[PDB]
């Protein structure tokens, strides 16, 4: 491996990551906006349980999701056509990440929250919210990397809340140039939604191409995406 330094925002080539644990590449450093941005630019992300030092990753393969391949069951389509939810973009970044943090009775520590909150404040991290009237019932947040979106996590406090968030986002994302969504690691729910695994070099390749891409100037301003 390799320990980072408070000095620079330099990162070692992802290809020198460990095989097991898959993707472990470096430790230390900090969660400053600059260091974080660089992490994503180069296909790396932080992940570590509270108590441990900062750990950075770039797994092989990488879980990803082609927006157009999002699988939506027939029961969900029925649900979404008569949806009881409203979806918004960047209305409550803080609550969404907190919602993702309080899930599972998670590594999302206060420090991590502030760090991504800074990125949101600076205009790089964004959130999708799912509301059951006045209540935030689900959502997802991530870091925008051009036409590629790096999804950190999502949460659901009501049936189909997160499915709705993803469904609505993919429609809005594709409609304006969105090309790929990064899922980091593949999990059961994510896989059922059509997420798949591709080689790390394929992902980095895509990343380098898409970072350059641009969505419309206002794509990320706080707004209502879906309100039946």
């Amino acid at each position: 491996l390799v320990q980072l330094s408070r000095h620079s925002i330099a990162f070692p080539s992802p290809e020198g990551a460990l095989r097991e644990p898959n993707g472990l590449l470096a430790l230390g450093g900090d969660l400053s906006p600059a260091r974080l941005l660089m992490a994503y630019q180069r296909g790396i992300f932080p992940w570590f349980s509270p108590g441990d030092p900062i750990l950075w990753w770039s797994p092989d393969p990488r879980a990803v999701l082609w927006p157009e391949s999002l699988h939506i069951s027939r029961s969900m389509k029925r649900f979404h056509k008569r949806s009881p939810y409203r979806v918004t973009m960047n209305y409550a970044f803080g609550q969404v990440i907190e919602g993702c943090a309080s899930d599972r009775e998670t590594w999302i520590t206060r420090g991590v929250v502030e760090a991504y909150h800074r990125l949101h404040e600076l205009g790089h991290a964004h959130s999708i919210e799912v509301w059951r009237e006045d209540e935030l019932v689900g959502g997802m947040y991530g870091v925008a990397q051009g036409t590629l979106f790096c999804g950190e996590s999502m949460f659901s406090r009501m049936e189909n809340a997160s499915k709705t968030a993803l469904l609505v986002f993919c429609e809005e994302f594709i409609g304006h140039g969105g090309k790929l969504i990064d899922c980091q690691v593949l999990n059961d729910h994510t896989a059922s939604l059509g997420a798949c695994e591709i080689p790390r070099r394929d992902y980095l390749n895509y990343l380098n191409q898409m970072r350059l891409g641009r969505l419309p100037n206002n794509f990320w301003v706080p707004r209502c995406l879906f309100s039946p």
